[PDB]
C-alpha cells in the first residue's frame, strides 16, 4: 500500500501560444524515470536545453514564472506545473518547440485533461513528500505568505482589488475537494489598462478573451463570464499550487497568500528551504494512514 512515484503511461501532444510571446509552440509530455522530476526540454535548440522545474532555476518573476540555464529561459510554467501537482506526477519530460509554455484557454483544464487522457503510470519507489514542520512566513509591503503545519496539503489564498468587479477570499482542502472540478478551469485575467502597458513592452502578445479574463473598469469583457464566482482568487490558488511544485516534492501543509504572487512565493520557497529546521523528506509505507 505503498504510495509511489507516478509518470504517463503515454506521451502527449498539444498545440498553442504563449501568452507573453504571442509564439506558436508544440509541446510534447513524456514519461520520466523515478526520481526525474519534472524536467523542461527546449527541442528548437541545438544542443537541446533542459532546466529541472526547480526553484534553484528560476529567473525573473514579473509576469510569469521563468525557469532559466544560461541564457535559455522556457517562460510560464506555472498553469502547466499546478496541473501536475493536482494529479500527483513526480516524473515527466516537458518537451517545447519555443521559450514559453502554450496559455491554451488560460487555466490548467486543458493541461489536466491532457495528463488524465495520457494515463498515470505507478513506479516502483516511494513518493517523497516534503512536511512543514514550523511556521515560515515572508512579507513584503501589504504582501505575506505563509507555510503553516497541516497534516494534509491545503491553499487559502485573499487578494483585494479596489475594483467594481469585486469574493476576494477562498480556501481548499485538496484531500476533501477536487482540484480538477474546483481550481483546475480558473482562468488568468488581465485589467485593459495593464495590457495596454504590457503591448507597449512587447507582452501579453498572445492574450485573448480565449485565453483570459479580460476586465474593464467595471466589468468582465468576456460574452460567456466567469466559469466561478470566485474564478481570480480561484487562479491566484492554481498560480500558488504551480510554484509550490517548484520545491521538487510534494508538500504536506498549509499554503496562505494574501496579496502574494510569483516575486514573494519563490521568496517563500526559498526561505523554506533555507530554513531545515521548518521541513523534513518523508515517505509513507501505507496510503490508508497517511496525511492526504
Ligand atoms: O495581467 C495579466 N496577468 C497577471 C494577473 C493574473 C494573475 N497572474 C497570473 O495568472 C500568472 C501570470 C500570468 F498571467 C499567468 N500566471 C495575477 N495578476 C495580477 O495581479 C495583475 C493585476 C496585476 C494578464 C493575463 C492576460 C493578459 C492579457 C491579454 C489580452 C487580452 C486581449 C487582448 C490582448 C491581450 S494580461
Ligand atoms: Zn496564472
Amino acid at each position: 500500500s505503498m504510495i509511489k512515484q507516478r509518470t504517463l503511461k503515454n506521451i502527449i501532444r498539444a498545440t498553442g501560444v504563449g501568452l507573453h510571446s504571442g509564439e506558436k509552440v508544440y509541446l510534447t509530455l513524456k514519461p520520466a524515470p523515478v526520481d526525474t522530476g519534472i524536467v523542461f526540454s527546449r527541442t528548437d535548440l541545438d544542443p537541446v536545453v533542459e532546466i529541472p522545474a526547480r526553484a534553484e532555476n528560476v529567473g525573473e518573476t514579473t509576469m510569469s514564472t521563468t525557469l532559466v540555464k544560461g541564457d535559455v529561459k522556457v517562460d510560464t510554467v506555472e498553469h502547466l506545473l499546478s496541473a501536475m501537482a493536482g494529479l500527483g506526477i513526480d516524473n515527466a519530460y516537458v518537451e517545447l518547440s519555443a521559450s514559453e509554455v502554450p496559455i491554451m484557454d488560460g487555466s490548467a483544464g486543458p493541461f489536466v485533461f491532457l495528463i488524465q487522457s495520457a494515463g498515470l503510470q505507478e513506479q516502483e519507489a516511494a513518493k517523497k513528500f516534503i512536511r512543514i514542520k514550523r511556521e515560515v512566513s515572508v512579507e513584503e509591503g501589504d504582501k505575506r505568505a505563509v507555510f503553516v503545519p497541516f497534516d494534509g496539503f491545503k491553499v487559502s489564498f485573499e487578494i483585494d482589488f479596489d475594483h467594481p468587479v469585486f469574493t476576494q477570499q477562498a480556501s481548499v482542502d485538496f484531500s476533501s475537494t477536487s482540484f480538477v472540478k474546483e481550481v483546475s478551469r480558473a482562468r488568468t485575467f488581465g485589467f485593459m489598462r495593464d495590457i495596454e502597458y504590457l503591448r507597449s513592452q512587447n507582452l501579453a502578445l498572445g492574450g485573448s478573451v480565449e485565453n483570459a479574463i479580460v476586465v474593464d473598469e467595471n466589468r468582465v469583457l468576456n460574452e460567456d463570464g466567469l466559469r466561478y464566482e470566485d474564478e481570480f482568487v480561484k487562479h491566484k490558488i492554481l498560480d500558488a499550487i504551480g510554484d509550490l511544485y517548484l520545491l521538487g516534492n510534494s508538500l504536506i501543509g498549509e499554503f496562505r497568500g494574501f496579496k502574494s504572487g510569483h516575486a514573494l512565493n519563490n521568496q517563500l520557497l526559498r526561505t523554506l528551504i533555507a530554513d531545515k529546521d521548518a521541513w523534513e523528506v518523508v515517505t509513507f509505507e501505507d496510503a490508508r494512514t497517511a496525511p492526504i
